[PDB]
C-alpha cells in the first residue's frame, strides 16, 4: 500500500530509491509514498531503555556539540559505523538507518556490597577523571555501588571477597609482577601471606589459593617447621633455607 | 459489519488503515466504520484492578505532567514501550495499542508479621526516599504490613524467621563482607554466633544453619571443649588455638 501508517514512539526508514537517502521518519503521522520514499520494515515496536538500564546500538549516529543528529549534503544520517554508544535511560530514540542493535535492551549490572568486577580494558581510551587508561589496563571495581557498562570495558568475571577469619591467611599468588595492600613489590608466582582479618578482597592479580588456618600451639605441643626459603617471621628472627626450628607458646 | 457495537467500559483499537493511528475508541457507543476506523479484537470484557490489586502492563503510555495519556502529531497514543507501569485500584482504564498485558490481575503481596522479602532490585533507580539504590542491592522487607510491587524489585524468596530459643543460638553465615546486628565485620563463610532470644529475622546475607542448643552443665558434668580458633569467650578470657580448658558452673 502506498500508505504508510505509523504508531506513536514508532518510526521507519524510508528508502528514497532516487537517492537511497534512507531517513527515519519519526512518527507519528499518515506519511504518504512516492516510490521516493520506500518503506523497508514493519510497525514492529522497537522497544526503548527502561530506567537504570543500557542498549548497545551498532553504528550510532555521529552527534554534533548540541547533541543533534547530524545529517550529510543529501540528507542522510552521519552515522558512527565503526563505534559504539552506550545509551542510558532515555526516549525511544530513533534508529537511524545503519544503527543496528547488538545487544537487546538489558538490565544494569550490579555487584554485591563485596564482590567486585575485574574491569578489563579492551580498547584503549581515557576515563572521565583522564590521567591514563592503557589498552588492557587492569583495576578493580569496589564495592557497593554500581558501574556504568561502557564500550571499552568488559567484565572478565565477578570476584566474590574471600573471607579471612581470625587465625586464617589468604595465600596469594601474583601471576604478574606489582605491588600488593602493605606495599612490598609482589613479583608472579610468588606466594605470600596476608593475615588481615575479613573479607580481603583479591585484587586483579591475586590468584586466590586456599585458606591456611593457624596451627594450634598449647604449651603440650611445639610446632617442628622447616623453612623453605630465607626470610624474616612475624617474631623477627632470620631464617635459612632449610633451618629447623620450634615456634612455642613462649 | 460495518457497525462496532461496544458494552459499556469497554474500548476497541480501530485500525485507521489511512494511517494506522491505532486509537483506543473507550466505549460505549453506536461507533460505525469505515475502512478507516478498522476494529482489531472482540468485545471481551478486559477486566481491571480490584481494591489494592496490581497489573503488569506491557508497554505502558507516557503520560504529561497533568497524568494525560499524549497523543503524537497524526493521533497515536504515546507509549513507553520499554517501560513497566505498575497500575493499583483504578478504573477500567483503556488498553492503548500496545499496551499488553504481561501479567494478569493478581493478589498483592502480603508478608506475615514475622516473614521477610528478600527484596532484589533488578534495575537501577531511586526509592521513593531518594538517597542510592544500586542496580542489586539488597534490602529486607519489614515485618507486618505489605509492599508495593514494582517493576524494578523482585522478591526472591520469603524469609520466615528462625527462631531462637533461649539457651539456643543461631550459627549464622554471611556470603558477602559487611556488618552485623551487633556492629562488627561480618566476612563471608565467617559463622558467628547471636544469642539474642526470640526470632531472630534473617538479613539479606545470613544463611541460616542449624539452631545449637546450651550444653546442661550440672557441678556431676563439665564440658570438655577445644577452641578451633583465636577469641575472647563469653566470660572474656582469651583462648588459643586448640587450648582444651573446662567450663563448669562456676
Amino acid at each position: 500500500e502506498a500508505i504508510i501508517r505509523i504508531p506513536p514512539y514508532h518510526y521507519i526508514h524510508v528508502l528514497d530509491q532516487n537517492s537511497n537517502v534512507s531517513r527515519v521518519e519519526v512518527g507519528p503521522k499518515t506519511y504518504i509514498r512516492q516510490d521516493n520514499e520506500r518503506v523497508l520494515f514493519a510497525p514492529v515496536r522497537m522497544v526503548t531503555v527502561p530506567p537504570r538500564h543500557y542498549c548497545i546500538v551498532a553504528n550510532p549516529v555521529s552527534r554534533d556539540a548540541q547533541s543533534s543528529v547530524l545529517f550529510d549534503v543529501t540528507g542522510q544520517v552521519r552515522l558512527r559505523h565503526a563505534d559504539q554508544e552506550i545509551r542510558l535511560a532515555q526516549d525511544p530514540f530513533p534508529l537511524y538507518p545503519g544503527e543496528l542493535l547488538e545487544k537487546d535492551i538489558t538490565p544494569l549490572q550490579v555487584v554485591l556490597p563485596n564482590t567486585a568486577l575485574h574491569l578489563k580494558a579492551l580498547l584503549d581510551f581515557e576515563d572521565k577523571n583522564g590521567d591514563k587508561v592503557m589498552a588492557g589496563d587492569e583495576w578493580l571495581f569496589e564495592g557497593p555501588g554500581t558501574y556504568i557498562p561502557q564500550k571499552e570495558v568488559e567484565v572478565v568475571e565477578i570476584i566474590q571477597a574471600t573471607v579471612i577469619k581470625q587465625n586464617q591467611a589468604l595465600r596469594l599468588r601474583a601471576r604478574k609482577e606489582c605491588f600488593d595492600r602493605d606495599g612490598k613489590e609482589r613479583v608472579t608466582g610468588e606466594e605470600w601471606l596476608v593475615r588481615s582479618v575479613g573479607a580481603y578482597l583479591p585484587a586483579v592479580f591475586e590468584e586466590v589459593l586456599d585458606l591456611v588456618d593457624a596451627v594450634i600451639l598449647t604449651e603440650k605441643t611445639a610446632l617442628h617447621l622447616r623453612a623453605r626459603q630465607n626470610f624474616k617471621d612475624l617474631r623477627g628472627v632470620a631464617h635459612r633455607t632449610g633451618e629447623e626450628w620450634l615456634v612455642t607458646v613462649q
